[PDB]
């Protein structure tokens, strides 16, 4: 039913097409976070998803960042949508979605959209609901982890839906996202100095 895990530019603009998206913003793969291959990334970027595995290392810091975030809060702009993960295997999915739904105006739908359908009636539900719904929904159907990073009222937020909430990653713009968040996905990498398996693609003005 959902985006197989592996970050794969074609299979996921294959998607797109189907949820009834016009391609004029295409995923292209990110071939490094070094400024020879970052630099060849069609701009704009207006998401950069990012495959990367979920391990004890992994795991001991998200705990942390929740409970510091608790006890300093965070600023989540109103218009992030947000949504839960409560199935894994669904988080390719629900990268595409949060990049869709956090850039809804930048998109061309089709007029018979089922992510269209999906976005518009699930403007006001929970992140919570927003899974439920995600869940009963049959027509979004095509270790490893995705992440949506996307750049929301001046802010860098990534969208996980293991976490309670949007991590808010700091100011950003339309012009930088896809520097802004390298730099974040960078930190998970330096986080995990030993782990291969980190993977980026960007959603780029086609």
């Amino acid at each position: 039913r959902w985006l197989p895990l592996e970050a794969n530019p074609e299979v996921t603009n294959q998607f797109l097409k189907q949820l009834g998206l016009h391609p004029n913003w295409q995923f292209v793969d990110v071939y490094g976070m070094d400024p020879e291959l970052l630099s060849m990334v069609p701009r704009p970027v207006c998401a950069v998803l990012l495959l990367f595995p979920i391990t004890e290392k992994y795991e001991v810091f998200r705990t942390e960042e929740e409970e510091k975030i608790k006890s300093q809060g965070q600023d989540v702009t109103s218009s992030v949508y947000f949504m839960k993960q409560t199935i894994s295997n669904a988080c390719g999915t629900i990268g595409l979605i949060h990049a869709i739904a956090n850039n809804k105006d930048k998109m061309h739908f089709e007029s018979g959209s089922t992510l269209k359908k999906f976005l518009e009636e699930s403007v006001s539900m929970s992140p919570e609901e927003r899974a439920r719904y995600l869940e009963n929904y049959d027509a979004i159907r095509v270790d490893l982890h995705f992440i949506a990073l996307v750049h929301v009222d001046g802010h860098l937020y990534e969208l996980d839906g293991r976490k309670p909430f949007p991590i808010n990653h700091g100011e950003t713009s339309d012009e930088t996202l896809l520097e802004d968040a390298i730099e974040v996905c960078k930190k998970f990498m330096e986080r995990d100095p030993d782990e291969l398996r980190f993977n980026a693609i960007a959603l780029s003005a086609a």
